[PDB]
Formats: C-alpha cells, structure tokens, sequence
C-alpha cells in the first residue's frame, strides 16, 4: 500500500460515508443510541459500528490485488474478486457447518447477470474515485504485430519447406 493511496483511503471512506448519509437522509434516519429498524433509529445517523466500516475495510484489499495482479478490464476483474471472496467465505463456512448447497458454488462464467451487477456496482463505485483523482490504472499497431508474427511463422514454414524440397 502506497503512502499516497493510504492517505486517500480515509478520504474515500469519508466520501462513501457521505454518499450513504445522503441516501439515508433521503430515506429518513435520525441518530439514536437504541438499536432498531422498525423505529427508524440507529446510533450512527441500519449500519452498526462494524457495518459502517465493513465496506471500507476491503478497499485496501482491492488496492493489494490491484498492485499484485483497461478500465473495463479492471472493473470486471475487481467484480470477479469481489464475488470470489464472498464465495470463498460461503464455501468455507458451509464446509464447516455441514449445510446446504448454494447455487453460487459455480464458476464466475456461469452466474446470473444480477449476481455480477451486484458486485459490479461496488466495483464501479470504488473505481470512479480512483479515476477522478487521476490514477491511471491498467490490468498490468497490434494488427501489424500480428502480421509480423504471421510472417515469421511463414518464414519458419518456408525453411521447413525448403528442407523438404531439398529431399
């Protein structure tokens, strides 16, 4: 984790908290020490102490896979990681408890479209802030190169053909 990105971690957490506060003021949520959902009372105005931070916690984790692994490519890869971590915890806990089978125990190329969009939403939400701050990220002529490779292959084949015709 870079020092500059670690600096922006807190500010992006505050901006996501501001967006969620803005949604919850659209809903109607007033601060109150008592924990409830039917009374519309929560002590950080339904996000509890740890649940106000549960979505900030994996931002640094996305940073680690970002550095360890164009914009659409990073988006789909981050969505894949976001669903894979949840699938890992789900499979681990179901193997521990001996529970039932979850229809998300399938590779990511088979999931339903809504299951991809659910984590694609969070992926784009975190990526827009990296984009506005100027962080040029990739995954980490083409036709002319392909033609050149084809020509090289043809040269090899021609060498082989010359060797064959010599015989």
């Amino acid at each position: 984790i870079p020092e500059k990105l670690e600096y922006f971690i807190n500010k992006y957490a505050e901006h996501s908290h501001d967006k969620w506060s803005m949604d919850k003021l659209a809903n109607g949520w007033i601060y109150g020490e008592i924990y409830s959902d039917s009374s519309k009372i929560q002590p950080l105005m339904l996000l509890s102490e740890k649940e106000k931070e549960i979505y900030r916690w994996p931002i640094k984790e996305s940073l680690k896979t970002m550095l360890a692994w164009d914009l659409h490519a990073m988006a789909e890869m981050m969505a894949e990681n976001y669903h894979n971590i949840w699938a890992k915890k789900k499979k681990l806990e179901l193997e521990s408890k001996g529970g039932g089978n979850h229809p998300l125990l399938v590779p990511y190329d088979t999931l339903t479209a809504k299951e991809k969009a659910k984590d694609r939403e969070k992926a784009q939400d975190i990526f827009k802030f990296l984009q506005i701050s100027g962080y040029v990220v990739s995954r980490g002529x083409x036709x002319x190169x392909x033609x050149x490779x084809x020509x090289x292959x043809x040269x090899x084949x021609x060498x082989x053909x010359x060797x064959x015709x010599x015989x």
